[PDB]
């Protein structure tokens, strides 16, 4: 449910210390928190804003083909990437010869290619590395049972390599009752920009990991470290906090697949997604 | 306060759900818990059932000089790894050519070494890998408002060589008001016999680094993904259910230390500790 985002919100408004981060801004952070949302018949996009849900699918069909490359995500209409991409940035961050785009070994390197020599965005790493993605997919097939379903995107040997280092870095996935069940640690969490984003992203993989199982989505649990909202989004975020909330919309996959990565983006459709006006929140 | 606990036991007992698991066992299983155990003045060793303090602090000092002999943990008299170390079980998993004790790549060499080619137990690993600890340490005394500092253990690659791949595989620090807090995500959650013993090995770890650092211990998040109850500990942990929590004991340092190698099993002390009898949980 919406309610549970939130009360995180509310949470941190009203109990979050004031903290300094990496960028210019601040935050009010609190540390350690987890919300369940439900996959069952409706799909977790926030009504009480709309939520960019093109880049969601065009992120996650983004990340399960291993890219590292904002341009290519770019070309797509996406441009969430691009800032963390950017010339400025990466000079920013000692980068000056690093190719403009290459964010590094982030999100589908450690996907697909966990392990495997970092060079540039445009080397092919086919059969390079660990491909945990597959590994998840196999192990839910073959022993459903099995407490070890886990994809990890942080890579301390990688780490000093990446543009951003991954915030939602460990998933777990979890099989009952033909349900599949999926939660994700979230290091660091942009409540106002980037959370709601991920919710939906993760939930969207529950579905695709799903209907190639063969199981039906159960939960999404979501923890989060630090939990941050920036200064920026507070009088934003009261504004969403005024909102009533509208019910879920629902995901339906058009096409039956049989790997992941033959999904392609006119396989998903949202049906009954009435949110209410976006809310600009720039980034940081 | 050990009532978090405790909840979590009584929740898993009246909604958790049959699974089978990698042993002959059953479990009573729910996917997605956290609790939150406060560190200010106190210690969370709990009361309602002795735990294996000895042991945690013996196994904590062995993860910190990133040992992977099971034997070097015995000799000390802490035999909690000798059953995934055993030459039957080594046998059971392949490794017919692995001395016995040897767990492979674990938690002490994904610690120090992060990213090094693992040979045997006995090799010397210096200057090899990511030192993640000393790397968060440093992390936490130059910039302690960096949402990175992180260590993980969870390794794709040296997964296939480990006797028992990490149960609680990431831990992420925080700092606030001259406050170190911690959060654990434990992927598998032995309720009965391990979690009692992974709250005071990172609380333990917590109050090392806060030592170090010149910070106050905050709070200790510990996120569980599969927390189970073995079928076998379902009556043991009833009879706990029903005992009165006695007030968390102390944890005291006895002398200013520098870095986190130099720490000794006599340096701890442990105050006003006066658990109810032990219960016997016996492994799977
Ligand atoms: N500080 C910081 N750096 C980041 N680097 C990467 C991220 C993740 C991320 C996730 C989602 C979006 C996003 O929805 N953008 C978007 C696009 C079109 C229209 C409206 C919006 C949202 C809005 O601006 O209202 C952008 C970035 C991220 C972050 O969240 N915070
Ligand atoms: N199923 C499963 N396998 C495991 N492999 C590793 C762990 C972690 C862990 C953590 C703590 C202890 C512990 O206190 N033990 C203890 C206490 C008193 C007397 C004898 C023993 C040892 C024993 O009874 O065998 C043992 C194990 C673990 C687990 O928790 N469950
Ligand atoms: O998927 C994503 C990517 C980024 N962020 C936000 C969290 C932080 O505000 C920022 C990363 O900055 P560091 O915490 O690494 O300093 O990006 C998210 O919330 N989700
Ligand atoms: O520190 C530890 C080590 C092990 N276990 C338990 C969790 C599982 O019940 C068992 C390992 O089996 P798998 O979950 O990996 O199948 O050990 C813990 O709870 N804590």
């Amino acid at each position: 449910s919406e309610l549970q985002y939130l009360g995180q919100i509310q949470h941190i408004l009203r109990c979050g210390v004031r903290k300094d981060d990496r960028t210019g801004t601040g935050t009010l952070s609190v540390f350690g928190m987890q919300a369940r949302y439900s996959l069952r018949d409706e799909f977790p996009l926030l009504t009480t804003k709309r939520v960019f849900w093109k880049g969601v699918l065009e992120e996650l069909l983004w990340f399960i083909k291993g890219s590292t490359n904002a341009k290519e995500l770019s070309s797509k209409g996406v441009k969430i990437w691009d800032a963390n991409g950017s010339r400025d940035f990466l000079d920013s961050l000692g980068f000056s010869t690093r190719e403009e785009g290459d964010l590094g070994p982030v999100y589908g390197f450690q996907w697909r290619h966990f392990g495997a020599e970092y060079r540039d965005m445009e080397s092919d790493y086919s059969g390079q590395g660990v491909d945990q993605l597959q590994r998840v997919i196999d192990t839910i097939k073959t022993n459903p049972d099995d407490r070890r379903i886990i994809m990890c995107a942080w890579n301390p040997r990688d780490l000093p390599l990446m543009a951003l280092p991954p915030c939602h870095a460990l998933c777990q996935f979890y099989v009952v009752n033909s349900e599949l069940s999926c939660q994700l640690y979230q290091r660091s969490g942009d409540m106002g920009l980037g959370v709601p984003f991920n919710i939906a992203s993760y939930a969207l993989l529950t579905y695709m990991i799903a209907h190639i199982t063969g199981l039906k989505p159960g939960d999404f649990i979501h923890t989060l470290g630090d939990a941050h909202i920036y200064l920026n989004h507070i009088e934003p975020l009261k504004i969403q906090l005024q909102r009533e909330p509208r019910p879920f919309p629902k995901l339906r996959i058009l096409r039956k697949v049989e790997k992941i990565d033959d999904f392609k983006a006119e396989d998903f459709q949202i049906e009954g997604y009435n949110p209410h006006p976006t809310i600009k929140m720039e980034m940081a």
